[PDB]
């Protein structure tokens, strides 16, 4: 024989049998890059000399999380006893390493329990947040400045961010900002006082006795949001004599008529920075830029170089307002903005003017801005063959526009669609990262000439694992409704027939700016029931999803619940009647947003769907947070919204689950999706006599992520559509 | 036809009951609302079905004042825990048949009662006691010290409610409405469950529920009584409450009031229980005339302990006093470890058994001059029938029983409600016939009438294929141990059928009944033919302490061996189909399902657990400790680790499992299913869950009940090849 004979099964999903390489790297200069034991890898010629061997912290007596060099690598930080909070907060412990002296500084170490660090862009001058206060060292052997003296445990946050800033604005923990040189430090301060707590039950380990009640600050949609106030200090005129002296910046007048958000910073120069301030109405914002005042030692922003960006169609940005990318001399910038055909492309702004140019154009859209040096700028599109889920970089001439070159569509066409790269810290050199269709390939080259240097990584390995096991394939394709393109993706059962008819699985996202159908290659859940159970598992990008143009983003606009729920509905329809599906078996499946549309579809009574899964889903709008929430429905008030509000709940659609199999699972410690929006559900469900399938995760949050509970989900959820599909 | 699913959950076939409340010594009232006579039968009507048309609340209860005079009505009803509740309250002037509009009992009351004569009214708000002698009138305020979750006068905390009283109140007034006398409990300490409310789809943000409730080994609440003369209240100066202290022997560690009982006018008996529950004692305490103090002589302290358990069934028995209240009654474990009728001297450390015998006295019901009336299990050695005695009290050895024989095929199960002097009483036939009620004279001991037959009933069963039961006994060790099994019709001893076991197996259970039932199991039985079975093993009740105290300090031992060894059994009659047994169970039964499930003996295919206990720190103080003792390394912490579901999560491997859970459960914490369902994620091993959001222990909701019936037959169907 020597046919392939085995599939890609549960266990090998479960137990990562078949694991994708990466190579993360961290560019150090404009030439050298960190990789992990700790070489500097020399990116011109190839040669590596060691920077940290393996041993270095075995006597330590502590596990290392985590580490960070210093800039000028004199020092080294490292992070232990790191205890998890949200999406990207946590605690930690800290030891700095001199790296010269060959030994742990002992005196006025970073204390226990630090919320955030971060060395300064340039040296090795240190800033952190303890107990919600901001700390500064000099040199990392004194005593730290302290910044701030207003922190207060789940009501004034210093140089971090509250839960829902986090979650939805910054993406991040940290609000502390370095100016390019360290000279400047500036900082967001969030105030919760008025904002209302969730509060949920946390079990913890058997040996508690009493449960834990877990309490935070979040504001749910139309709820008191938290209060943002922005500053900066000099570092350099820090004093052991006298408290720090931070100066505020206010937002601008239309901001401070209501409520807003701080929705972006970004310095310019050593003496510029850049602030985008937001209504809580998230559909006018405005850039204030920032210089910094000698003789006063103050900042102002100037009133002519304010810049507005707006939307009639719906919110600004695709989650948030786009981040400029400043010129040299900080007199210009560029950023991504919607055209006045809906499509987002790069516009070039004069510091000192309202009218911006347009540099890219066309029916695709502009993902990001990667790097701008003197005479190129650096961007990521999908421009390439109108394939919207693809990805690739392009390099456009400043002095003439016409002149763009795509630096990744053609070194391997067939088995790379999807690209991100990393530049060095002036763009002299760059990774890229392939993600797909084919396996992960990870390249090195130098922009000068364009001229790929080395492979770092092409996955020979689990290449050569797969040559045996009967894989899946993709389709990415698209269906004209109403006159317009929508792209979906099936994974096909290997030795796929067209005569057959397959059972479906549609895995849903469908929120805003989502994109579920793309190029890239995954070793999933989807993969295990496509390749060992012969199950089609396919996704659509119906209206609202992102990515091409604000008619399909924006039509969903004040009105979630609707098309995007509708258009998954009606994608089953097209499978269906493309001829190898049977439509006696159609299930659908989602997480988060997912959850929801899953729920809003199999309460819908269309009666295309014969069971589904909902994780960890929104179940009605007044429950999830401001920020996501407002960005897209308003406010839930009888003078704006609050009609389509009570309009698009699950619990309403409760009746129509008679029709269908129903799987319902929550975490009972998620932070993000409440436990109480499952709970709604259930309690809706079981007064209209209602039978379904349910389950909680102790003690789990939003991603259900320990590895225990990880494997039990997906190994109760193969149950449950091995049993809807009657697959033995 | 059979009897289905429908049927149960919508109470298509319903038992008719014969509800009645005695007025004087042979006058009594039944729903309209009738003044039955217990000579003719006639009633004249005492309040038209629609006297309060035009009263504009929902009425949800009534109470007559033991004078006649005044009505108590009683609405706007909220639901606390068990037995506690809050309502306003209206009352009624029966004589002007108009209602009382100047001084009305406030909105939210949590206790009220009338005096045992006259019209006097006591009644608790926020946590303090007030008195009314005249309806219309200004009530006096007894205590100032009330206050939420902290400070309770006259009515229960959590723990005393749900495990010691059964009862919201704690007041007791005396035999003539002198005197009220009161508990006050302190819950200043006791630590808080806390758990999420979610209440209707409106509510933005949950709710956080905090109640102090004490689990096992933690603080518990303290206990304080008093006595208050009703006759010499003041609306000038505060009223005086005379405090009882607790004995000498109690006060030296943490204790319990566990009884409070009036021998007389002016003698008041309580029973006070260590928390190590197996030494109580019983002071009777007397007023003094010329001081207006309550004395509780040393000498008339009577201490009942326990060498090989706990004391009393779930706490010490009540005391009957003799009229003159030097003399009363009380059921104790004899030496034998049997469970008989004492009498005791008030002035005497000795008492006399006036019963004996291998069988056991489950209630003292009425104490005359010449007779003590009681029910028991003695008739045919069954523990599981009930029957009412008459004991001569010149002569113990004259022993009549009343109901043996009034009905012997049908009538099995007897409770019964004496008149005010015992000179009527109201037999309650509860099996294994359809209930039947009746009316007798005590006097001669004759039937006067039929009350209730369920004729009606008994018509419409005619037409549906209803399940039998079986009540018999197996030999283990030398020893009886009961079991019943609900068969389903045309029973076929040569057929091998599915068997369910159904169980509950706490201390002083008892699932093997002469009881008739309409519930789950006859679906099961009638239109699945599924054999559901019951198994009293050890720590069962009403078999004497050898049986009861076998669990002593060792729960999740021998009553979780003995139902495994029950299905070995069931087995081993022929008509069990091996490969189909499952077990299941509510609270103590489903603990027990779980450690069943978990033992990995291989008997049972499947399980479901609603609600149950996982590990004994997390339940309360009071009914953990009686039998588990303290967690502590100088206790019993050892065997607390031993006994946890969590234990043995590796186990269910080699089951399929249902695991349910109400969300607002303040009795068994859903933390309880929470770390079980833990430990299965933590093994990998799959199960089946149900959440129920904002159910308590009950899941008693008309839609929930329906839900989890309707979800668990589903489960059972499934796990037995039943389409
Ligand atoms: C199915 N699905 C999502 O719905 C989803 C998502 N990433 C996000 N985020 C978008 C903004 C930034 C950050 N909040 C993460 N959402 C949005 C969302 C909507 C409703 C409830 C919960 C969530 C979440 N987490 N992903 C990856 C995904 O698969
Ligand atoms: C299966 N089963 C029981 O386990 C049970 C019960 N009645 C009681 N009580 C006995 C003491 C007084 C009062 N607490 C009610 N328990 C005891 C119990 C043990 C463990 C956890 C919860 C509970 C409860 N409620 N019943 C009727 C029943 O069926
Ligand atoms: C955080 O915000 C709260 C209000 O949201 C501020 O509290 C107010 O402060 C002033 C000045 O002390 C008081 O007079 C007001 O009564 C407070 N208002 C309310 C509604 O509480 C608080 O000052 C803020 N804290 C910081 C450090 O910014
Ligand atoms: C209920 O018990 C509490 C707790 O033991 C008592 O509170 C104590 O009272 C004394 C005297 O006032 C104080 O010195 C203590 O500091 C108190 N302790 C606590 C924890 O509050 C309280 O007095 C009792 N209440 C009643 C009505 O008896
Ligand atoms: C009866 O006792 C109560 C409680 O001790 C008295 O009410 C308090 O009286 C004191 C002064 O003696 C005040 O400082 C408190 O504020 C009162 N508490 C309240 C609001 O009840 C009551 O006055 C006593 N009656 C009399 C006059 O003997
Ligand atoms: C790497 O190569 C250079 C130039 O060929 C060589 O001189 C040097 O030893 C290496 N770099 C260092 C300093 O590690
Ligand atoms: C952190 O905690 C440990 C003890 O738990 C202690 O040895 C150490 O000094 C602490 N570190 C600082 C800087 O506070
Ligand atoms: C700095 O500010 C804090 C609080 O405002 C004050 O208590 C502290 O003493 C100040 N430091 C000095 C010495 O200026
Ligand atoms: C950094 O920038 C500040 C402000 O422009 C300037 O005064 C300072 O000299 C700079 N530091 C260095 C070392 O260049
Ligand atoms: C029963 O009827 C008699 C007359 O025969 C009457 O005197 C008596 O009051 C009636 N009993 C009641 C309480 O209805
Ligand atoms: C009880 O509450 C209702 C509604 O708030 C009120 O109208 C009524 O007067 C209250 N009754 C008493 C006795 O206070
Ligand atoms: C009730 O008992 C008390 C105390 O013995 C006594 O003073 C009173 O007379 C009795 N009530 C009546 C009038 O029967
Ligand atoms: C009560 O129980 C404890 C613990 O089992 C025991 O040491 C003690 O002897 C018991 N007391 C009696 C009265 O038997």
């Amino acid at each position: 024989h020597h046919h392939s004979r085995k599939t890609y099964t549960l266990t090998d999903y479960l137990k990562n049998t078949y694991r994708l390489k990466l190579y993360s790297l961290r560019w150090i200069s404009d030439h050298e890059y960190l990789y992990k034991n700790i070489l500097v890898f020399n990116a011109e010629y190839g040669n590596s000399s060691v920077f940290l061997e393996n041993s270095t912290f075995d006597e330590f007596g502590h596990s290392i999380n985590d580490y960070s060099i210093s800039p000028d690598g004199q020092f080294i930080l490292l992070e232990y006893n790191y205890v998890k909070q949200w999406r990207h907060s946590y605690t930690a412990s800290y030891d700095i390493y001199d790296l010269n002296k060959r030994q742990l500084i002992t005196e006025e170490r970073i204390p226990n329990n630090t919320q955030w660090v971060t060395w300064s862009p340039v040296g090795h001058k240190l800033a952190y947040v303890w107990n919600n206060d901001i700390y500064v060292k000099i040199e990392p052997n004194l005593p730290s400045y302290r910044i701030t003296w207003t922190g207060k445990e789940d009501i004034i946050y210093n140089g971090i961010t509250d839960w829902v800033y986090e979650e939805e604005v910054f993406s991040a923990y940290s609000a502390l900002w370095w100016s390019p040189n360290g000279t400047f430090l500036a900082y967001a301060q969030f105030n919760d006082t008025e904002v209302p707590l969730i509060e949920y039950s946390f079990y913890s380990d058997e040996s508690l006795q009493y449960p834990k009640t877990v309490r935070v600050p979040y504001p749910k949609a139309g709820a008191v949001n938290p209060t943002v106030k922005f500053f900066v200090v000099n570092t350099d005129s820090l004093s052991s004599v006298t408290n720090a002296t931070s100066i505020q910046i206010t937002a601008p007048a239309s901001m401070l008529i209501g409520d807003h958000y701080l929705c972006d910073v970004t310095w310019a120069t050593q003496e510029r920075i850049s602030l985008q301030w937001l209504r809580r109405i998230q559909n006018y914002s405005v850039m204030d830029i920032c210089d910094y005042d000698e003789s006063s030692g103050r900042w102002n922003c100037l009133v002519a170089r304010q810049h507005i960006e707006m939307s009639t169609t719906g919110w600004v940005g695709r989650f948030r307002p786009s981040e400029p990318h400043f010129t040299l001399d900080g007199n210009s910038f560029y950023k991504i903005i919607s055209n006045e055909e809906g499509y987002r492309h790069i516009c070039y702004f004069q510091i000192d003017k309202k009218d911006c140019t347009f540099i890219t154009k066309g029916t695709w859209e502009v993902i990001g801005i990667e790097a701008l040096t003197s005479d190129y700028l650096y961007y990521i599109s999908n421009e390439y063959k109108g394939m919207p889920g693809g990805r690739n970089l392009y390099k456009i001439q400043l002095s003439d526009y016409t002149k763009v070159t795509c630096l990744s569509c053609e070194l391997n066409p067939e088995r790379c669609q999807y690209y991100s790269v990393s530049f060095s810290k002036e763009a002299k050199y760059y990774q890229l990262r392939c993600s797909g269709p084919g396996l992960p390939l990870y390249t090195l080259h130098s922009s000068v000439n364009d001229k790929g240097l080395r492979v770092l990584e092409d996955n020979s390995a689990l290449d050569k694992m797969l040559q045996n096991v009967q894989m899946p394939s993709k389709k990415l394709d698209f269906i004209i409704l109403n006159e317009t393109k929508f792209w979906y993706q099936m994974i096909l059962p290997p030795h796929f027939d067209k005569s057959k008819k397959y059972p479906l699985l549609l895995d849903v996202y469908a929120g805003p700016c989502s994109q579920k159908a793309d190029t890239v290659f995954r070793l999933n859940w989807a993969t295990y029931l496509a390749s060992t159970e012969n199950i089609i598992v396919a996704s659509f990008d119906g209206r609202g999803s992102g990515y091409q143009g604000d008619k399909i983003m924006h039509a969903i606009n004040r009105r979630l619940g609707t098309f995007e729920v509708e258009d998954q509905i009606e994608a089953a329809r097209q499978f269906s009647k493309m001829g190898f599906v049977d439509n006696k078996r159609i299930a659908i499946w989602g997480w988060s947003y997912g959850g929801y549309v899953t729920s809003m579809v199999l309460g819908s009574g269309s009666g295309v769907f014969k069971c589904g899964i909902a994780v960890a889903p929104v179940s009605r709008w007044e429950y999830y947070d401001s920020v996501y929430t407002e960005r897209y429905m308003g406010l839930p008030t009888p003078e704006d919204n609050l009609d389509h509000y009570r309009n698009s709940t699950v619990m309403s659609r409760a009746e129509n689950f008679k029709q269908v199999e129903y799987l319902l699972i929550h975490g009972t410690a998620d932070d993000n999706v409440h436990f109480q929006q499952s709970a709604q559900i259930s309690k809706a469900l079981v007064d209209v006599g209602v039978d379904f399938q349910a389950m909680w995760y102790t003690d789990e949050d939003h991603g259900i992520a320990s590895s225990t509970a990880h494997q039990h989900i997906y190994t109760h959820m193969s149950h449950f559509i091995k049993q809807c599909f009657s697959l033995p």
